[PDB]
């Protein structure tokens, strides 16, 4: 408790170095794709203006602006969207309120109005503590159930005499393998089958959603197709349990980082001490 | 610790009721705006096809699809974007990596490639514990500095004799007022002046960003204008300190919810006991 001011500066420098490395890698990987996309869109527009004589550049840019505002407003520009197929229905509003309290915030659906934004601010402010409580309760229940399960597994295991060492390592590898299998390996398959995504896109969606980053480029609910009535409830249940499992996994990764930090500190101190 | 299975069910029912209420309110507020937007875009397209004879509906829908894919790819359709003005530069990649580790995830900038997505998954998985450590350290430092400040304020206050009661209430109101003034009241003014947003949009942006929901509809960095060189670093510093202040405020709101829960439980038990 009460981390010293010297440790905070070192952690800050480590974080800034991590950001510099991530920025370099992202910049190196992502510039060519954006260059090709820019040439593709410019060539598409010049092709359209070449093919159609009547159109002129000012009107075409005005139409492109209208389309961009249409996407900003949340309405689909392409096709004739039916009035009955409202995107703000109770199932979608339920999904939106769940993302707000969860703090995933995909962003495909946004308020866009003064009253929606005010109610979003008050609703989020009240909502986050309540979900934090629910998540802590679900995490504790999951932890006790898994702990009793591996307690009886270990108890049965005592028939074949085994060293006390590596029993925790094996229990942890079993936890990681079962958790990834049940949370990332299977929902990725269901999402891929019901939506046409690729395996990497499905894994990326599961990781971004459960980690609560929620970029919004890949959203399970939002597509120009019709799903089953119970698809969204099942997705929310997978999200609720996955959030607990990922929070636990992140805590374990943090614990590993601390040990590596303590080990590095003692090793550096020992090398300093003999070095003289 | 180890929340009972009965409490978890009650918290789950409360959360589901909260989502039903939020969904109803959001649906009631947001349907008309979407209806008007849908009519506006349909009327704009039929007006364009009426004004231009040469254009036909299949080609116009194809052009709208090309524009929609251009927005999905992250490139601006409207205007001629210069090749030099890359959106994936080190300043932007730094902003993106900061949102990934922070878990705000605005979503304006996304990987879009197999290597970007794989590196995003590994980078986030390592990054979140490190930021959690940095955030805890900054929160502890802020708490100790504020605690010593109000310690000396209280010590000076003892000249005028005051009741021991309400001293904590006054310190907490002072903390809330100073924190909102310095974190939400002023950055909203700077964002509004440098970007043209309204006051409600600025307050909404600050709340969504610091709460880590990060919808992405309002992003300080992304606009079709040029800012000062140091604008993004100052924004990141405001985000780093704001995250600690909001985490503290959310913890206080959670503590208030717990007390109201304990008070409600004892009041219901007492009413049950006498009721007979
Ligand atoms: C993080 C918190 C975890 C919570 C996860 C559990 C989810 C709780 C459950 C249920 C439903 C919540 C809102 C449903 C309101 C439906 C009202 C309705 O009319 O359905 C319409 C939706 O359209 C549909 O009918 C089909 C699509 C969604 C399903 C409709 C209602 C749910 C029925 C089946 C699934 C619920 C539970 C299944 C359990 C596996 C909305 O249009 P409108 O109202 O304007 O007419
Ligand atoms: C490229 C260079 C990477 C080599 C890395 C690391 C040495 C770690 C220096 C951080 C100094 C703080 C020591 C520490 O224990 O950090 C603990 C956790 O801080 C961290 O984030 C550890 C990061 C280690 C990264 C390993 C690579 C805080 O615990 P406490 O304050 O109670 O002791
Ligand atoms: C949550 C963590 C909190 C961290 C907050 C502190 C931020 C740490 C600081 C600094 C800069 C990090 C990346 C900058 C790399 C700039 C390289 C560069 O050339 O600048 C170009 C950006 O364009 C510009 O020159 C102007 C726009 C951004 C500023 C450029 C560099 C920073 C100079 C001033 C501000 C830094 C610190 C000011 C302190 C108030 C990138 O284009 P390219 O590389 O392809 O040629
Ligand atoms: C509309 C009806 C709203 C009236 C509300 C609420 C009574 C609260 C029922 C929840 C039963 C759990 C009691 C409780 O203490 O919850 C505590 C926190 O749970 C909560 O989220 C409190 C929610 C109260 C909402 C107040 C409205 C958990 O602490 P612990 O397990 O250590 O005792
Ligand atoms: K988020
Ligand atoms: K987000
Ligand atoms: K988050
Ligand atoms: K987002």
């Amino acid at each position: 408790t009460v981390m010293k001011w010297k440790t905070v500066l070192a952690i800050f420098l480590l974080v800034v170095l991590y950001l510099i490395i991530g920025a370099t890698v992202f910049k190196a990987l992502e510039q060519p794709e954006e260059g090709l996309q820019k040439y593709r869109i410019i060539q598409e527009k010049i092709d359209f203006l070449s093919m159609h004589t009547c159109v002129q550049t000012s009107e075409l840019e005005d139409l492109v602006k209208q389309v961009v505002l249409a996407i900003r407003a949340g309405v689909n520009p392409s096709g004739h969207p039916s009035q009955e197929s409202s995107m703000w229905d109770l199932s979608s509003s339920f999904f939106f309120a769940g993302t707000v309290i969860t703090t995933i915030g995909f962003g495909n659906v946004s308020p866009h109005t003064e009253g929606g934004r005010i109610f979003c601010i008050i609703y989020a402010l009240l909502g986050i503590p309540l979900f934090g409580f629910l998540l802590a309760g679900v995490g504790d229940q999951l932890g006790t159930i898994f702990g009793k399960g591996i307690a009886k597994v270990e108890k049965m295991f005592v028939k074949w005499n085994v060293s006390q060492t590596k029993i925790r390592v094996t229990s942890t590898v079993l936890f990681i393998l079962f958790g990834c299998l049940l949370f990332v390996a299977l929902p990725a398959l269901i999402f891929q089958h019901i939506e046409g995504w690729s395996a990497l896109e499905s894994i990326y969606f599961v990781v971004i959603t459960l980690t609560t980053i929620g970029f919004g480029d890949f959203v399970a609910g939002g597509s120009e197709i019709e799903y089953l009535d119970y698809y969204k409830p099942i997705v929310w249940f997978w999200i609720l349990v996955g959030l607990a499992y990922f929070a636990a996994v992140l805590s374990m990764i943090g614990d590993w980082l601390r040990v590596i930090s303590k080990k590095t500190k003692e090793e550096v101190g020992e090398f300093r001490a003999h070095a003289a």
